[PDB]
């Protein structure tokens, strides 16, 4: 039986239309060109003997306008003007994006799914979501040349922006920076090894995944049992999974199947110690790259 | 740890502007617009009570030009002739769309990743990437007006068409039709259930993954002992799987990690009979739906 459930990326189109390469003569990366600016990571200023500690102010100003190379391949654009937010640079281009979609900034939060348009050279090659992991890394796929990739959200035809690509970490996971230049988690912008944080299991999608199986005819794991938001919470800290917080998607979940969210709290407690051979929607442990919109949407079509 | 590996779909901006809607005055479902033509299931002409055994002559007979309504949301379509195949309608429009990619049709084998660009209503919704099943089944994500959500591969910047989105399986996987108008497998474009053949492990793909495996530093299931293709194709026969046919790509894998094809046949034989409590990129068991060249690429950046 299959679930219905895929990694579904919202339709890439509308940013690909946004997609430029960058260069400054030494690497060369992507960059977001929306209205008459183009962002982009700031270790495109960066030669490879500095990666690993840059000092990013001098190398600001020992740019112009010109320094900065940036060309459209799906135009060049004339740099005007520069500026550097956190860890990125923001390029005043000289000609407004013809196909800028309506959008926003935003930032994601741990367990939140986001679309990436992994680009390299200015040409978008692949798209893919992920969720934000509790430690701020990503588990993506990423190689040399696609920094600056972006990853965003959407409602309506709003697109929200909420990644930037900048980095991967020695245990294969990615991070990068929202809008306003921040780091995802206490990353920075270096070619150090760094503190990686530790991961945990996200209780409101294995939650909305064992909803998914519920909905899909699986609910041997379902008991009258049940364990408290608070109790679960206690619990949840010293067993590797976050703090559950419902939402208004969660209980659409639970009016729908007629299984309570209490319920599935006690589940995921028994499950994590063990499944005891038996599998759900064709897995053996237990699954958080799923979130409640993603099973609301996916398999009721809300 | 991660192993570096999504599920990624090509970028859909290309097919986006080639969906329109069509509709008869029963259902509305989505076609696809290249050159002056305009591709979409022929059930789009059934009425509801015929959806079980219609006379698919007869409708065609029944219909006229302007029978059919076609829009374009993300243009009004005229259409000025209407011929059936297999289990496609070709409908050729007065206008050229604009924006048709160079393009092809092909048919998709068992194994084979293709990415999906789901529609309702002429708008694109999500993206997603499958295998074609040995069923000849997909494992999508599709729902009530999905049908006419086209299917592809890209080499360069030619779109291969190799599915169009037709019915939902009682196991909950899908099925469609190529641009020959053939349904994948045995099945029919009629609402009643049908036979569903038994599907298997694609034992390339999940030497692929093995392979992933190693490039990743794991490889405690690797061993000096060797299966040959032939012992293992009997073996394969017998146990749920494809025959094993290896590729160029798969061959860029062994030479890369320096790991013969063989001993990772016989890696999947006693993994098969199970993992014994240990792990593989995260899994406790098989993985067949990534391919030889989402290995090569996604890691290895061929
Ligand atoms: C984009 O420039 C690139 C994207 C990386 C390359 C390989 N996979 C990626 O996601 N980013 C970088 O190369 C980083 C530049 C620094 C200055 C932010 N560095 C980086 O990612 O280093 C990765 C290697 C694994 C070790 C960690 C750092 C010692
Ligand atoms: C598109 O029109 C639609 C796509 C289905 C709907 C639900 N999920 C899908 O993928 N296709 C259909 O409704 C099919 C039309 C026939 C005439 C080809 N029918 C269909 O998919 O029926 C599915 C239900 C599960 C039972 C199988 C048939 C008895």
């Amino acid at each position: 039986h299959h679930s219905g459930l895929v990694k579904m990326s919202h339709p890439s189109g509308d940013v690909e239309a946004c997609m430029v390469q960058v260069t400054c003569g030494s690497m060369t990366l992507n960059g977001l060109w929306l209205d008459n600016t183009v962002w982009c990571p700031r270790h495109v200023m960066c030669p490879a003997d500095q990666l690993s500690d840059p000092n990013y102010d001098a190398l600001l100003i020992s740019m112009t306008n010109h320094s900065f190379s940036v060309q459209k391949h799906i135009a060049n654009l004339r740099v005007v003007g520069h500026a550097m937010q956190g860890t990125l640079l923001k390029l005043t281009v000289d000609v407004a994006n013809p196909s800028t979609p309506a959008y926003t900034f935003t930032t994601v939060k741990p367990g939140a799914a986001f679309s990436v348009l992994a680009c390299y050279n200015g040409r978008p090659t692949g798209t893919f979501t992920v969720v934000m992991r509790p430690n701020y890394t990503i588990k993506g796929s990423f190689l040399c040349g696609s920094c600056g990739s972006v990853g965003y959200t959407k409602e309506g035809s709003v697109i929200n922006f909420c990644y930037m690509h900048q980095m991967e970490l020695a245990n294969g996971t990615h991070t990068g920076s929202a809008f306003d230049g921040t780091m995802y988690g206490a990353f920075m912008d270096k070619q150090v090894h760094q503190v990686q944080l530790t991961d945990k299991y996200c209780s409101v999608n294995v939650v909305a995944w064992l909803y998914a199986a519920i909905l899909n005819g699986c609910a041997w794991f379902v008991k009258p049992n049940r364990t408290s938001v608070v109790s679960f919470n206690e619990w949840a800290l010293a067993n590797q999974f976050t703090e559950f917080v419902g939402t208004q998607s969660v209980d659409m979940l639970a009016v729908k199947t007629g299984v309570a969210i209490e319920q599935l709290l006690y589940a995921i407690q028994q499950l994590y110690t063990g499944f005891q051979g038996k599998q759900i929607l064709g897995s053996t442990m237990l699954e958080d790259e799923f979130t409640p919109e993603d099973v609301n949407m996916q398999i009721m079509g809300v």
